[PDB]
């Protein structure tokens, strides 16, 4: 992985010291802006205060560019089969009566079914008139009862979380790392902000936008994958449409509870005296998810699933700029009094020359302790900060240049003296 | 629409004035004075759906 590439420093007004016990200690208190990095570049900071040894160090390293969703109506959908229950009556038996079966309604519980229970279940109650008299089951000339207590449940032991996607958000993976060695990693979108221990950051500038997804939803599945609809999204539950018994959570759908909703009337009745026949017609939610899984070809992008975060995303094959806003709200930074002198080499040089990658510089320290170290050049404008630990370790970063021929001689220090050091290489021309 | 700043200045912007709050627009979280915001004030208007949960 590559090191950091635009390196700015702190201002003066925003950020306070103090010196007590022989250990110079800052704050900061306020907001900086930055040119956010590419693939790979990481956006960095350096803090300088009231010595030259006394130098800490931000990093923010930009893993890749992605474009998030945003999500407004979600639910939980799954399969579901009807059980109904067969129990006919004659006539004055129980409750059977033509003004209360012709005004059925399906909250009422029936007389012949009160001893099941009221459990939290997607049931209803009917009762169909049918023949009576000795020709049929009875001993009155009067119209017998059918008594139908129909109550679904669920198929599959696993749910979907249909959702749909109003506007893209390009999202930029981030991973700060603190001052004191802490990595956090968050993750910025157009104008988003996330929170971190030394403040918060927010995205200002975005050349990105997918604009006109309302007429696609998206399927979510649990360890498996991703999915994607090209029909519109409705926010009303009818039948013969992807989406027709939803629910809040996967146990209401592997249960069916009564929280669920649904549209009136979808179980197909067939009375035949005795014989009970009870079919729906619902849709499979699982042959739109094997239909329509992730990547797919939609116009010119690619949509693919994620693996690491949560969400759906879309790739883009396309430059993109952005800026980083940096917020301070009152950070103790500290120092120390003595550093430990660094020794640094000179290893091998590489990559482009005016460009928005920059160049894989890498040197060899060695130290005998923990630290930084401060270097930079002769005019003024170019700084190298990498970590010094305990021994021989090869640190890399990125540094941009504006000749091919690179040839400029560097001080490097970490306790105060500096010491002379010269670098070469040769870089391609890359735009 | 203007945008005022106590101790720092003004500022403009070129789009119509935020009416209703709502998500992926510029003012989706309004109040009524400084204090409901430095403070919070709870009688501020929030949005449907906004903040997220992991």
């Amino acid at each position: 992985d590559p090191g950091c590439s635009e390196l700015i420093q702190a201002s003066s007004r925003i950020t306070t010291c103090s010196t007590e016990g022989v250990n110079t200690k800052c704050r900061l208190s306020g907001t900086a802006l930055i040119r956010a990095g590419s693939v790979g570049a990481e956006a960095c900071l350096m803090l300088k205060g009231v010595k030259e040894d006394q130098t800490k160090f931000l990093k923010i390293k930009t893993v890749s560019s992605e474009l998030s969703c945003r999500e407004g109506q979600s639910y939980w959908t799954g399969s579901f089969s009807p059980k109904c229950l067969s129990s006919r009556r004659c006539h004055l038996v129980g409750e059977c009566h033509v003004n209360r079966c012709l005004s059925w309604r399906d909250n009422e519980t029936s007389a012949e079914f009160s001893f099941v229970g009221e459990s939290t279940t997607m049931r209803e109650n009917k009762c169909f008139e049918q023949c009576g008299g000795w020709g049929c089951g009875c001993f009155n000339v009067n119209p017998s009862c059918l008594f139908v207590h129909t109550y679904l449940q669920s198929v599959r032991k696993e749910a979907l979380r249909v959702f749909n996607c109003i506007d893209w958000v390009h999202k930029l993976t981030l991973e700060i790392t603190d001052f004191d060695g802490s990595v956090s990693t968050i993750d910025l979108g157009a104008s988003s902000s996330r929170f971190t221990n030394w403040g918060s950051v927010s995205l200002s500038l975005d050349a990105e936008g997918i604009s006109g997804s309302n007429s696609f939803s998206f399927i979510e599945s649990p360890g498996k994958g991703y999915a994607i609809v090209d029909e519109p999204f409705s926010e009303i539950p009818r039948q013969g449409f992807l989406g027709e018994i939803r629910c809040n959570s996967e146990s209401s759908v592997l249960s069916a509870h009564e929280s669920c909703l649904r549209a009136p009337n979808l179980i197909s009745y067939k009375p035949m005296i005795d014989q009970l026949e009870c079919t729906t017609n619902l849709i499979d939610p699982f042959v739109v998810f094997e239909r329509g899984s992730l990547p797919q070809t939609r116009n010119d992008k690619t949509f693919a699933a994620s693996k690491g975060n949560r969400g759906v995303q879309a790739f883009s094959k396309g430059s993109v700029q952005a800026d980083l806003t940096l917020m301070f709200d009152n950070f103790e930074v500290d120092f120390v009094g003595a550093a430990v002198s660094c020794d640094a080499a000179f290893l091998n040089l590489t990559g482009c020359y005016s460009c928005n990658a920059g160049a894989r510089v890498c040197l060899s320290i060695t130290s005998t302790g923990t630290g930084s170290l401060s270097a930079h050049n002769k005019d003024g404008s170019l700084h190298i900060v990498l970590p010094s630990e305990n021994g021989t370790k090869d640190q890399c970063q990125i540094l941009h240049f504006t000749v091919p021929e690179v040839e400029e001689e560097f001080m490097y220090s970490c306790d105060g003296d500096e010491r002379p050091l010269l670098v070469k290489g040769t870089l391609i021309a890359i735009d």
